[PDB]
Formats: C-alpha cells, structure tokens, sequence
C-alpha cells in the first residue's frame, strides 16, 4: 500500500522488489510532484545499482505507459501505424529520414521520440535546429499531422508518457542511462502508448553504444522483443554496429544536413543502409511488402524521387515551421542549409599524421569530446550549443595521406584543449591494409 518515498527508496536499495503497488504509487508521485527531485535521482540510481526483474520491469514500463494518455486513431489507419526506436547512438539520424521515408510508402508514423541520453545525442534535439520546430504536440494536433504529413515527431509532455520524460531528463545526466530495465521501459512505454502494427528497434552494440559488448546487447534485443511481445506489440529488434559514427556528420544541426543529403539523393552508404534496411523491415513485419528486400526497395525508392523530402516538408511545417523556411531547407542546396541552419563560432581541422587506410574512427572519444564541447547536456534542461559537431573528411576502408584534413571540428569556444585534441585525434585509427568498401553496419534481425 502507499509505502512513503524514503521506504520504496531503501527496498530497492537493499536489493528488494517492488510491488506493482508500490511502481505504481511511484510512478504517480513522480507525475504528481509530491517526489522531489533528489529522490528521483536516488532511486533511479538503486535500479542502476540492484536493478529489477521482468515483472518490476514490465510493471514499469507498463505504468509509466499510463501516466498520460495512450492514442487513438481513424480505424482506417491501423494496418498502417508503425514506428522504430534506436538505443544507443552517435550520429544516428536514420530516424529523421525514415520517418518522412515510411509516410511516402503510405505508413503512418507517430513517434514519440527523445532527447540525448548520456552521450548520445536525441533524435529530438537535433530537430530543434531547424528554427521553429515544435516537438510538443497533443494528441489532436498529431492525428492532423499524420493526415496532412502522415508522420511526426514529439517528445514527451503533459498528455504522453509524462513520467517517462521526468525520468528520461534524470538518466541521462545521473549516469543511470545504462540499465536494461529503465531502457526496455524507457522505450516500450512510449511506443505503447502509440499503437502500432508493428515496430523495429535499432539495437546498437560495439563501441560507442550503451551497452558495448554485442552479445549482451543482443540480450537487449531478445529482451524487447520479448517483453513487448507480452505487452501485446509485434517487435522486430535489428542489431547495427555503432564503432563508428552513422554518416558523416556527428551532431545537431550538421546531422539534420546529412539527413536532407540523403532524401536529396544520397549521402553516406551506412546511413542509407540503414534506413531502406530498418524501413524495409517495417514494411515486411507490419505485413505490408512482400519481403524485407521489396520493402527495402520502395523505401529506397523514396529516398530516390523526392518523397521523403515532401513528407518531410509538409512535416517541419505541419510541426511549426515557417512554410517558407521549410520549402528552403528541403529546396535548398546543401550551401543553402548551412546558412539557414545554427552554425558554430569557429571550426578547426585535424590532419592525418600519417600515411594509411582509414581502419575507423573511434566513435566514443568524438561523442564524448563533442559532449563537453556544448552537444550533449550536463545538467537537465540547459539549452544545447546546435551549431556545435563533427564533420567525418574521411570515409572508412579509403586511403588517405599524411598531412590531408580528416576530420573538421565545429566549436563555439577560442579553441580545443589539449586533452579534447589528442581525443580526437587518437579517435582515427590507420592502417597499412589496402583500400576497401565499408561494410554495412547492420548485423543480424532478431524476430519475435
């Protein structure tokens, strides 16, 4: 029964279970504002240090679900509701593209999405650069969007998963991002409350992923798949190699350029890859193409004539951007972008030291660096430094010689300092190997 804060705090503390009763009055005085902040902070880092098992787990995420409201749509879009959601990531700006790309495919995709985590930047900050883009949104405004542009992306609010958002701001920057039950919760909660007929999950794993190992990451996987099978949601979870940044921008407001690039035409091969991959598998699990290939290949065929950057457009503007500006940015030449969009102070670059072949580029030290430097947060709810990323000058598997610019560094400080520089420059690693093509970051497709 109502148990005080304190109390449920020194159970879990001591390795002890919570009740469903006892989630649940959390979860509530969480939304409510009798939990003070502290407190917040305290239990979140007793799950981080005891964690909890696939009842509190699943109690959790259920719960947490049912803090705001849950969506209902025209039947007529049911078979066509579908969503993705990464874990982990650097660079991972799939998710602006695939949307728009799923909404020209005929799919409906109303995501609930997030901010950074850690030192992984959100899908949501980064569309924060483009200048008027509103990710709140009530539940009649986002059935109008995915009329008019047939996708959206929102974070959460007052209506959706607003404990998840008190909780998703806290984890981040209490080090309690990385624990398998705030994250499948985290997660399963918000596409819950979407109702979808069918969901993917991009499992990240290897180097600058929450959770490194790719094995214990894959546990990750089963284990989304699995409890959000109980829930009663159909989920796909796909495991892509995250050593390396996807793309070549690491970011905000630069990724929200190779994201425009790639409905454009095309620009990184990993980046594309995945979006037509990860699409196509939608298309397939919500049934609607044949295999993952033909599903994969109408996507990409978005990617190819425009359609995404159409959707895309309705989208910012149906999301508070001034029309204008949006048939700007989409019309727009990748000069026009970067002129429109928040750009740093100065930018310096890194020179290769010496002659060889781009092995990889060490994910995590860019991340990490780049997240001191103002694209990451410290202290919840401090405002970003957009302009501020990376630019890759490289492509893994080519050769490069000593002396060329690999890597350019956007920065709204007079300069790195000595440690933020030999960071990055050590991210680079060479090698005397012959030139090669870059293999696709996506492993294996984990089914339910």
């Amino acid at each position: 029964e109502p148990k005080q804060l304190p109390e449920l705090i020194r159970m879990k503390r001591d390795g002890g279970r919570l009740s469903e009763a006892d989630i649940r009055g959390f979860v509530a005085a969480v939304v409510n504002g009798s939990a003070q902040g502290a407190q917040i902070g305290a239990m979140l880092m007793a799950i981080r240090l005891r964690g909890m098992d696939l009842e509190e787990t699943s109690v959790l995420t259920q719960a947490l679900a049912q803090s705001g409201q849950q969506l209902e749509w025209p039947e007529a879009w049911r078979q066509q509701l579908v969503d993705k959601h990464s874990t982990g990531g650097v660079g991972d700006k799939v998710s602006l593209v695939l949307a728009p790309a799923l909404a020209a495919c005929g799919c409906k995709v109303p995501m609930i999405s997030g901010r950074g985590l850690g030192h992984t930047g959100g899908t949501l900050d980064k569309l924060e650069s483009i200048p008027g883009f509103n990710v709140i949104q009530s539940p009649e405004q986002m059935q109008v969007l995915l009329d008019q542009a047939g996708c959206c992306i929102v974070g959460q609010s007052e209506q959706l998963v607003p404990a998840d958002g008190i909780l998703y701001a806290a984890r981040d920057v209490t080090a309690t991002v990385d624990s398998l039950p705030l994250i499948t919760a985290s997660i399963l909660s918000k596409k819950l409350v979407e109702g979808l007929s069918a969901l993917v999950v991009d499992v990240k794993f290897g180097g600058a992923a929450v959770f490194p190992n790719q094995e214990q990451a894959r546990e990750l996987a089963k284990t989304l798949v699995g409890v959000g099978a109980s829930l009663g949601l159909r989920v796909a979870a796909a495991l892509t190699a995250m050593d390396k940044p996807l793309g070549r921008c690491v970011g905000h407001a630069l990724e929200v350029e190779e994201a425009l690039l790639c409905m454009d035409g095309a620009g990184p091969p990993d980046l594309r890859d995945l979006v037509t991959t990860l699409g196509g598998a939608l298309l397939w699990l919500s049934g609607h193409a044949g295999t993952q290939a033909q599903g994969a290949a109408r996507v990409a065929a978005a990617l190819d004539d425009g359609s995404a950057l159409g959707r895309f457009e309705r989208m910012l503007a149906a999301q508070g951007v001034d029309p204008g500006l949006a048939r700007a940015l989409c019309s727009g030449s990748p000069a026009e972008r970067r002129q429109l969009l928040p750009r740093a102070r100065e930018q310096e670059e890194l020179l290769a030291p010496a002659d060889g072949t781009v092995e990889l580029v060490r994910a995590l030290p860019l991340a990490l660096v780049l997240h001191e430097l103002g694209a990451g947060r410290s202290r919840a709810g401090e405002p970003l430094r957009l302009g501020v990323g990376a630019e890759l000058l490289v492509d893994v598997g080519q050769r490069l010689r000593r002396g060329t610019p690999w890597l350019r560094v956007h920065r709204d400080g007079p300069a790195l300092s000595g440690p933020q520089s030999r960071a990055l420059q050590e991210a680079l690693v060479l090698s005397d190997r012959a030139p090669f093509a870059a293999p696709s970051p996506f492993a294996e497709l984990v089914l339910p």
